[PDB]
């Protein structure tokens, strides 16, 4: 085993879930943020 199930759950979900905050940071933020760069730098 229960050890490594809630533990590799927890590590599992866990690790997952900085994955998406990422992705999800980079995207909405890199990917917004950036957008924001041509259209706030270039408008502005």
């Amino acid at each position: 085993p229960a050890k490594a199930a809630f533990d590799s759950l927890q590590a599992s979900a866990t690790e997952m879930i900085g994955y998406a905050w990422a992705m999800v940071v980079v995207i909405v933020g890199a990917t917004i943020g950036i957008k924001l760069f041509k259209k706030f730098t270039s408008k502005a």
